[PDB]
This record gives C-alpha cells, sequence and structure tokens, in this order.
C-alpha cells in the first residue's frame, strides 16, 4: 500500500471545524500528532470563537482513522491509509437519543507532511435543556467498537457504531453513528472484509490554558479478523 508508508512514523495533525448547532455557531482548531505504529493520537483542541456550545465529548468522534493500528495480518483491510495522500471524504449522521442530531462532512488528506481533517458540522433539533445544549455530560469517553464494512457501490466503506456518553446524573446518552467514507483521489483503495476498530480515549485539561479547550489521548486498534 502506497498510503501505508506515510504512517510509519510520527505525523503532525491539524483539525479545523466550523459548526452550527441549533443556530449556535462556533469554530474549533486542533493540533497534535499521530503514531499509527502504536494506534496513538495526542491532540489539543481550542474553541476559537469563545465558549463551545455543546460538550467537548460529543465532538471527539468528529475530530482520522488512518491513525488506527492495523495488525500486519490485517494490512489489506486498511481503507483509511490506502486513500492517502489524496485522502477521503468522511460523512456522518450522529443521532443523539431523545435529542437532536449532528450531520458532518469532512475531508481528511495530507497538506505537505501534515495530516489535515477539515470538517463542517450542522446540528439540528436539539432540546434547549437537553443533555447536549444543557451541558449535562461528563468530561470523559467510554471505549467502543467501530464496525466497518465495504461499500463497493462507492469504492469506499460504511461504518456504524453506538457511542455512549456518560450523563452527570449517572445515566447514559446514546449517540448512534452512521458513517460513509469515499476516496478523493482516483488511485485504487483497499476495500475491507468486515472488521472493527477498538477505541479508548482519555480527556484532560491544560492547567495553563484559559480558552475553552480539550486535550485528548487516544488509542485505536483494528481487530475482528484472525
Amino acid at each position: 500500500s502506497k498510503g501505508e508508508e506515510l504512517f510509519t512514523g510520527v505525523v503532525p495533525i491539524l483539525v479545523e471545524l466550523d459548526g452550527d448547532v441549533n443556530g449556535h455557531k462556533f469554530s474549533v482548531s486542533g493540533e497534535g500528532e499521530g503514531d499509527a505504529t502504536y494506534g496513538k493520537l495526542t491532540l489539543k483542541f481550542i474553541c476559537t470563537t469563545g465558549k463551545l456550545p455543546v460538550p467537548w465529548p460529543t465532538l471527539v468522534t468528529t475530530f482520522v482513522q488512518c491513525f488506527s493500528r492495523y495488525p500486519d495480518h490485517m494490512k489489506r483491510h486498511d481503507f483509511f491509509k490506502s486513500a492517502m495522500p489524496e485522502g477521503y471524504v468522511q460523512e456522518r449522521t450522529i443521532f443523539f437519543k431523545d435529542d437532536g442530531n449532528y450531520k458532518t462532512r469532512a475531508e481528511v488528506k495530507f497538506e505537505g507532511d501534515t495530516l489535515v481533517n477539515r470538517i463542517e458540522l450542522k446540528g439540528i433539533d436539539f432540546k434547549e435543556d437537553g443533555n447536549i445544549l444543557g451541558h449535562k455530560l461528563e468530561y470523559n469517553c467510554n471505549s467502543h467498537n467501530v464496525y466497518i464494512m465495504a461499500d463497493k457501490q462507492k469504492n469506499g466503506i460504511k461504518v456504524n457504531f453506538k457511542i455512549r456518553h456518560n450523563i452527570e446524573d449517572g445515566s447514559v446518552q446514546l449517540a448512534d453513528h452512521y458513517q460513509q467514507n469515499t476516496p478523493i483521489g482516483d488511485g485504487p483503495v483497499l476495500l475491507p472484509d468486515n472488521h472493527y476498530l477498538s477505541t479508548q480515549s482519555a480527556l484532560s485539561k491544560d492547567p495553563n490554558e484559559k480558552r475553552d479547550h480539550m486535550v485528548l489521548l487516544e488509542f485505536v486498534t483494528a481487530a475482528g479478523i484472525t
């Protein structure tokens, strides 16, 4: 795989998002690096427009699966790296149970030696006093399985998973994710057999940062094929 070679070392990452949730407009810029050899991501995000109008955890999945660690025996199933450097379009609808939904369109590609994730996010039908606009979600992330299947129809993949956000009262806010990825370039890509990615994420704060922000440490490994 041509794209695979671009990830053998540490790669700088830039994330830029413009969002509008129930008319609340905001922007976020993130910076960090990824080391796919260890399925590792380290990033810091800053809301550049002021206060983030939704809870930071709800944006984690939106903020580069090309950094997932694919075991050597599963290398032929790594769609994400195969689309590089030209990149891929990643689209999602995220349904927050008993609340609104986010629709996102992103382009993930290299700009020079930097992997960039540019995203537009639109959220509608949120409840003013719900868990999202009401900021009732804990500042943490549970671990999940991300299910991947080929989508020959579009020379891409279809992805689905259920994120469970912890609510401060002890309950859980489900966020059902439906995702599609298609290559931007014309080069061939790897269409995978069914498998999944196992994720884990840790959120923290920079003690010296006064802007609204999020520090993220994440590990992701592909699995499901012997």
